[PDB]
């Protein structure tokens, strides 16, 4: 045989099939084998009989399958296999289609009043489907977007923005004042640069 | 013949480099030395794609931006240890795949435009345009939709104007424009990639109301 490493990216579009690459080798009569083709999910691939044209059908979801492990099969128009299987690997490219996603709505947290500014409070985090591994699709960086109440100080937390580990900012809490504060914390993917969401931090001033 | 299959790569990857694309081979026989040329090996710029002298694995070297070289056209030549080229070059053509990594933006910072008082709702207005660096032919990354932010003065209420999310074109939503109590009106109006779901940025439409 002779077999390329496959590429396909996600979330393509415009007329299908679209061809990926021709498999070559008496007529030869070509078939394709394995999850992604005659077993579920059946027929994102096929391979036309005659030219060995390997192509995919739909557009392809990475999050669903990020590799297809498919076989090609060889066999002459006299009914025999004429080569052994091929092993296929096609590999599902990433693009940037989901936000990342907190693993809380509400996170809760405590803090002592007399805490010095620097001092650690709590942690959020966040999850991101896309690819972590070859891209920054999945490259979380957590912001505090706002503060209720807005005082003392408009500014009483900071958070690490790689960790979620969120600190006092600022001098001033007190419980008698002001008990409770409710944060909404962002995570955007490509390094803060990307996609977003938002998730509250609760903070109960201890004494 | 050579052989040579389809290649591609994906712009912003990250990780160590390099890394492997596809080995390169001859059916030819002593002892064959591979080589590439062209704009992305030995000619600016140079040295993003090498070739295993021995093994003839082709290989990127760092990051790519499709934004800059979306495609790069190599040859492969092959020679033997005695100085004789083996065979005639191959044509290598390289296809930088797109990311979303650029954030619509507007054609203008301010977009002005002005509307006559009694102008029936349905009417349009004006016109706000956003462009994409990103690929439009095979993604989504470069899809725009218009959206308004924000409109002031909220008076007499809120939603006087809204966007085509297709066109860019603002047009009179509502009723109740009175230049006598609110001459103009500033809207911020987003702009946002894979059809209004990805990245985005804003500006803002000035509206005069005239008579
Ligand atoms: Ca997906
Ligand atoms: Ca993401
Ligand atoms: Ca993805
Ligand atoms: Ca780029
Ligand atoms: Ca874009
Ligand atoms: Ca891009």
């Amino acid at each position: 045989w002779v077999i390329p490493p496959i590429s396909c990216p996600e979330n393509e579009k415009g007329e299908f099939p679209k061809n990926l690459v021709q498999i070559k080798s008496t007529k030869v009569f070509y078939s394709i084998t394995g999850q992604g083709a005659d077993k579920p999910p059946v027929g994102v691939f096929i391979i036309e009989r005659e030219t060995g044209w390997l192509k995919v059908t739909q557009p392809l979801d990475r999050e669903a399958i990020a590799k297809y492990i498919l076989y090609s099969h060889a066999v002459s128009s006299n009914g025999e296999a004429v080569a052994d299987p091929m092993e296929i690997v096609i590999t599902v490219t990433d693009q940037n289609d989901n936000r990342p996603e907190f693993t809380q709505e509400v996170f809760e947290g405590s803090v002592a009043e007399g805490a010095v500014p620097g001092t650690s409070v709590m942690k959020v985090s966040a999850t991101d489907a896309d690819d972590d591994v070859n891209t920054y699709n999945a490259a979380i960086a957590y912001t505090i977007v706002s503060q209720d109440p807005e005082l003392p100080h408009k500014n009483m937390f900071t958070v690490n923005r790689d960790t979620g580990v969120i600190s006092v900012l600022t001098s001033g809490l007190d419980r008698e004042s002001y008990p409770t504060y409710t944060l909404v914390v962002q995570a955007a993917d490509l390094q803060g640069e990307g996609l977003s969401t938002t998730a509250k931090a609760v903070i109960t001033v201890k004494d």
